[PDB]
């Protein structure tokens, strides 16, 4: 019911290890509702996370709270990425091919 | 718990002001479950809104009912845009200047 | 509410008849959490369904459980498609007759 942001990011399979997720938050690469955050902050439903994956930026809305890391098909249910983020993500994807 | 459509649209930050939202609903530029509606209609969870935000059309599903207009990061949780609406917005968009 | 994968797929308007839906699961054309399934498997919220529609594949998450096939505006609320599935569809799309 109460889970840390680093934990949650890990449970959602955004980062491979719990350490990587906690390093990523701490290095300011993850926002929570548009701000820098602690990795021990407890996640809320309807919160906005903005995170960096490889070269992508993703903004996702927390749908659900788990402290368990599960198979890929089963982790997706915790979050939806905004339409904003998707189009924006693929537009920069494009550009790199054209470069 | 009971919120007007014009109000909801304002809270969701689709229109900047409440008054413009009611003018938009009155002018048929907003659909509620594929039909024209009154701006005083009480919103439901899981309802379909179709609206024009500029030169685009957006179809979104109400995720959450609030009567509070809040910051941009916090308004996104009220709705998700359909896969249909997204692909279609992007279809017509990159259509406009290659023209 | 206890609903078949069968009925659910039909209620969400993925396949036009209840029989076609039962046939698609039975022919292995529908995955449930990355596996082949019985069309009698009871559907759960947050489950991952991967299905063949046209020449496309779609990955969606169960948002809601209904056993009622309702109007198109009203069915969309049972499910969301992942961003991944969306980009994958349009990638294989654009790539199609651009050929």
């Amino acid at each position: 019911e109460e889970v840390r942001l680093d934990k949650w990011l890990w449970a959602a399979r955004f980062y491979k290890t719990r350490s990587l997720a906690r390093n990523m938050v701490e290095g300011g690469k993850v926002h929570y509702n548009g701000q820098r955050a602690k990795p021990s902050k407890s996640v809320e439903i309807g919160a906005q996370i903005t995170l960096r994956q490889g070269h992508d930026e993703k903004t996702i809305i927390i749908e659900k709270i788990s402290d368990q890391r599960r198979g890929a098909p089963e982790a997706q249910q915790l979050y939806r990425e905004t339409a904003k983020s998707i189009t924006k993500r693929e537009r920069n994807a494009m550009m790199r091919q054209l470069n």
